[PDB]
């Protein structure tokens, strides 16, 4: 199948399912989509907000990998033994670029600070083989090192932006894009 999903990436086909928007017939990403069960979506992204959208925008594309991590790592109910290994099961490794390294390392960082991941000095071991990124109190997960990384599914201190299951609204849709402009000013 052709996958059009808004995230426009390619994702390892262990990684995630594929569903069908029931509006526009299109293949999605069930991780990009909340790893909701079964084959459908009744309306995908596109569908519900309509038209005017436009999914090219660094804070879309942020999102897109927000819930795109978020819901690999309920899936695999938490994080793979090293960087380079969650990134290489997020996104196909012939596919990735300088820019979304970065922006995974950003939802990393920001599923941390939110509470949804919690690094610790020696949960799931994680070998650091990538640089930058940033954790409450640790600071920087220091390459070459290994910490212990215990993810939880809900925290006081999560966005809604990467728990919420499916879109609803076009007024959701742009709050989702509000939150992540938010978190990257604050980061
Ligand atoms: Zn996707
Ligand atoms: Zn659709």
């Amino acid at each position: 199948p052709d996958i059009e999903c808004e995230c426009d990436l390619l994702c390892p086909i262990t990684s995630t399912r594929i569903k069908q928007c029931k509006n526009c017939r299109k293949f999605v990403h069930s991780l990009c989509y909340g790893n909701k069960p079964g084959p459908k979506v009744d309306k995908c992204i596109s569908c519900v907000y309509g038209p005017m959208f436009d999914p090219s925008s660094s804070e879309f594309k942020d999102l897109m990998m927000l819930r795109k991590c978020y819901r690999f790592l309920s899936r695999n109910k938490g994080f793979p033994p090293s960087i380079k290994e969650f990134t290489n099961s997020i996104m196909e490794e012939g596919q990735v670029t300088l820019e979304n390294i970065e922006r995974i390392n950003f939802c990393i960082s920001t599923l941390s600070s939110d509470g949804i991941l919690n690094f610790s000095q020696c949960g799931n071991k994680v070998s650091i083989d990538e640089e930058g990124i940033f954790v409450p109190k640790i600071g920087e997960l220091l390459k070459g090192r290994e910490y212990m990384c215990c993810f939880i599914y809900n925290s006081d201190n999560s966005h809604a932006c990467y728990l919420d299951v499916s879109p609803e609204s076009k007024r959701q849709i742009e709050n989702w894009i509000d939150q992540v402009k938010s978190i990257r000013n604050d980061f």
